[PDB]
């Protein structure tokens, strides 16, 4: 015979348990607001209604992103996805940013469904108090139907958060084979691979491991979609995505951009040996056509109590759009890392005291280290709580000495793989730089121009390579984060600065009114 | 026989009583400043003590550009003009700034010299009043001989100052030839043309005007001198420069910079008929070798008392030398004129009730209304006598609303005659402007983009000429002023806003540090 399943998918849901703006922010105009743990419960269960086989399942980055973590740390993720009754979760990186402790006792603990991963193996002490909290996967009934859900994790989440040193994170596809191999010796036929290490890792996974017939993703942020798409969003492929495996099947590849903003939906149509004959689907927009449920939306609102200290006291003003979008400032100059940077430069030329980095006037800021948008309408306040969205890594803004060299190689480093979303390239201040990308990559960077700190005028000279610049940036990139090894091994001074939010709530608290521009800081030619 | 002279003489000091700085600013490190009445009176002593038959001149501007003008409004120039002992003045376009009666109660009726302008006529009630209080000449007995001294003043006098409409400012050469033959059938032979209208009209006046033996210049503030300078200034020519006249004769031009900078010094040789057989000499530059008199010094000091209550406050730092220098911000991007548009941009968007300019992003600001620049060495301190000297005009930052056609306008007229060092060149905020000088006079502007207001996030996109754009400015270039006939006929709102002094120092108190950069705002393309 023939048997259905619907797969509904979330991932990088990133602590967006309210209800947003259509870019991600804050909520401000409720009629034009989308996604939310409310919004999503009222579409889940109308599909659940409607089909007998489903199920509901998260590819990880569930933890960081909002106030919600910030207070709750995992507890409001355990409590809601509960009342959602997801079937399933993949941990991502995102899981780790409390250590494993703030994952154990939050999240694996309270959980009332199998949080899964597969390539993460436990070693040490930390093996035993640890087993069982999370399985490399788990077999779920489906109705008269079993189905496997095997778990994975990206292996650069030790680079990106804190999974400690007692956790190996080994490569996906070697880990999960014999899984899958397992499972089908269990005659467990139909094989879901779930997890978190971007559309690129997962389109491997479903051609190298053979057995898994679908794969749900995360991670990348990958918006897929068939037709035209109903938001701002541009499709990255087809939803699903085919991949043609290496041993002769179609596997289909999905995932559902980010935030909340969409559930995906994959019905699968299976064969009596669990080979699937086909697929179709998308995305569902989660936009105020779908009414927030009441239970939820009401639960929200006694949690949300909690969070509105962060909330009180206006900063200050914006008057223009700030724009932290991912699609803005992983890819050209952004205004809100012009604010971000110049917030840096303005609050450490303050300490008059440390009399050594008393001028420094140039600024580099990772782009995937900007993480929302703030909205200037309705009087455009900033609060605690939008820059906590902003800004959600708890960093400090540090001073370096760095030779010219090692800041163009960090320039070329920036835009080496330019084009897919990467939170490397750099946003800036007090620097002009000019990229031709049709070079090879090691070789873009044609002009880059910085504030001399010679000069009793400060003007924009040519960098030189042998000259020493001193910058302000993340401790993030001074401690080599994004693949900045460069200024980890060759800076020539480390000074640790001000707290990151701080910084910018005392930048904007002080000018009161703020209105950064996209001024041709960062630039590409073409010659 | 020959009878020598020399002429001493100053022009546009504008209101430098004190030393200052080598930049002209406030004078803070004492070893290193320069200039001041002090000064000035050692080595004016100095070679009346040498030279037998010796004439002081100032051509003008002694008026306007410190807080000494602005608390004692002429009478302190009066004061120490009189203290050196000046043989006479002419009158310059800033000895109108507080009017015909700021011309007249405090410096005419005060001052101890003659006063002097032939080009400038009364007419009306005025004529009466003003009668013999300013000469069109003045002869001046030294020695044995006599001097004939004859005056003139800027006929742009009526578009950079307040002289009202009953003084009518005459072409110089017209005004000048007849007062000269009038002196020379009064048995004058020997005739010094003292007046403030800039090195060219100097020029042609020495060429033009017979029976003129030297022109002692103002108002373009220029420096000449012959040999290895010794300082900053670049000459614009040989000291004396010499204009070779119509009617066969060498006329010596003399100007001497500005600021009270340097002390112009002109030995003449001349026959008994009163015709120049030879000149020589050069600007002194008034540094710290030449010691302050202890008498004028004193005096300065007990008028200073009542100065101190602009300078108590601190209002900021800079941690950057603010370049308001005639040099930079008249011929490219200048930090100081960045400062002052941001600040007029600030300070604008606090104004939150107001809805139509609360989102204006645009500032154009002519150079020459930056007056004077500000040191950062010593903690670069910032008082309000620092910014009196920048801002030393009293206007408003005003609000217009603007046709892209009649900005584009603007910015022609910007570096229409550009390289003479005048002020309509453009310090602007908001606006990226690129100039190709190899093209024709308005058509030099080959970039030309603004900030836009109706986008979400702001960016410079290229001007329209039919769209229509917010900018702030001074009241000043809203009304027409220095030759921007098109922005006062041409715009289509027009609000007045604050006064230019508070606006900056508001925004010096809110930022505490500042640090403006030259940051590629005014760029120049081949
Ligand atoms: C402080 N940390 C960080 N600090 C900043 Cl300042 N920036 C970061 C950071 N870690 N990652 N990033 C930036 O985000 C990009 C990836 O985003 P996505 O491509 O969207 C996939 P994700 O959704 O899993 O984060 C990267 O390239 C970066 O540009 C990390 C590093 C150690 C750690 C320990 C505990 C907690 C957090 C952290
Ligand atoms: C407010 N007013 C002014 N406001 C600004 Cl905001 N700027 C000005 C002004 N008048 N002139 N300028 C600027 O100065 C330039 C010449 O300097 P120099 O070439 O150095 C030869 P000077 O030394 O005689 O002034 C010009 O081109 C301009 O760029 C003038 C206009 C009427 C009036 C009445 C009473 C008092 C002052 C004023
Ligand atoms: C939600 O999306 C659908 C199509 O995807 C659209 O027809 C509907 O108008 C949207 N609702 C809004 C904008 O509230
Ligand atoms: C004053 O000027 C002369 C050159 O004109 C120079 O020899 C002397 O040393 C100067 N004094 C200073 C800079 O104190
Ligand atoms: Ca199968
Ligand atoms: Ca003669
Ligand atoms: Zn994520
Ligand atoms: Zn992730
Ligand atoms: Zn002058
Ligand atoms: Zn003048």
């Amino acid at each position: 015979s023939m048997w259905e399943l619907t797969i509904l998918h979330t991932n990088d849901v990133h602590s967006r348990l309210e209800q947003t703006s259509e870019d991600s922010s804050k909520c401000v105009d409720a009629s034009r607001c989308m996604g939310g743990v409310a919004r999503l419960f009222t579409k889940v269960q109308q599909i659940r209604r409607a089909e007998p086989n489903v199920l509901l399942l998260d590819a990880g980055d569930q933890y960081q992103g909002t106030i919600w973590f910030t207070v709750y740390k995992g507890a409001e993720v355990a409590h809601f996805m509960n009342a959602l009754r997801y079937d399933a979760m993949a941990l991502g990186n995102h899981e780790f940013d409390n250590g494993v402790e703030g994952l154990i006792e939050p999240l694996l603990k309270e959980a009332k469904f199998p949080i899964l991963s597969a390539n993460i193996k436990a070693k040490g002490p930390l093996a035993s108090q640890i087993s069982g909290l999370y399985l490399p996967y788990k077999v779920l009934p489906v109705g008269d139907e079993v189905v496997g859900i095997v778990g994975y994790t990206s292996k650069e989440t030790p680079f990106l958060s804190n999974p400690g040193t007692n956790l190996v994170f080994e490569d996906e596809i070697t880990a999960l084979q014999p899984e899958v191999d397992k499972l089908k010796t269990l005659n467990v036929n139909k094989i879901i691979a779930l997890g978190h290490s971007g559309f690129e890792m997962d389109k491997l996974i479903a051609q190298k491991v053979r057995g898994v017939d679908v794969v749900v993703g995360g991670h990348s942020n990958t918006f897929l979609y068939t037709g035209n798409p109903p938001s701002k969003e541009v499709p990255a492929g087809k939803y699903p995505f085919i991949v043609t495996s290496d041993d002769g099947r179609k596997v289909p590849v999905v995932q559902a951009y980010a935030f909340g903003k969409y559930l995906g939906y994959l019905k699968i149509e299976f064969d009596e040996r669990g080979n699937v004959i086909s697929s179709h689907g998308n995305p569902i927009l989660l936009n105020s056509s779908i009414p927030e449920d009441p239970s939820i939306k009401a639960d929200i609102n006694k949690w949300r109590i909690k969070l509105d200290d962060y909330s009180t006291q206006e900063l200050g003003k914006t008057i223009v759009y700030l724009d932290g979008s991912s699609q803005s400032c992983r890819f050209r100059e952004c205004n809100m890392g012009n604010l971000i940077c110049d917030a840096m430069i303005n609050n450490n030329l303050r300490h008059t005291d440390e009399m050594f980095w008393n001028h420094v006037s140039m600024c580099i800021l990772n782009g995937g280290g900007i993480r929302s948008p703030i909205d200037e309408r309705n009087d455009g306040t900033i609060t605690w709580e939008n820059l906590a969205a902003v800004l959600p890594f708890g960093g400090t803004f540090d001073l370096v000495q760095l030779k010219g060299s090692t800041l163009k190689k960090a320039f070329e480093h920036s835009v080496h793989r330019y084009g897919q979303s990467t939170g490397e390239f750099l946003q800036v201040g007090g620097i002009h730089v000019v990229y031709d990308l049709s070079r090879k990559p090691g070789d873009r960077v044609v002009k880059l121009d910085v504030l001399c700190t010679k000069c009793r005028v400060p003007s924009y000279d040519p960098l030189k390579m042998d000259e020493v610049y001193k910058v302000i940036l993340p401790n993030f990139l001074a401690n080599g984060g994004d693949g900045f090894q460069m200024i980890k091994d060759e800076l020539l001074r480390h000074d640790s600065g001000d707290q990151d939010i701080n910084v910018v709530s005392t930048y904007i608290s002080k000018m009161k009114v703020i209105y950064p521009a996209v001024e041709g800081r960062i630039k590409f030619s073409h010659h």
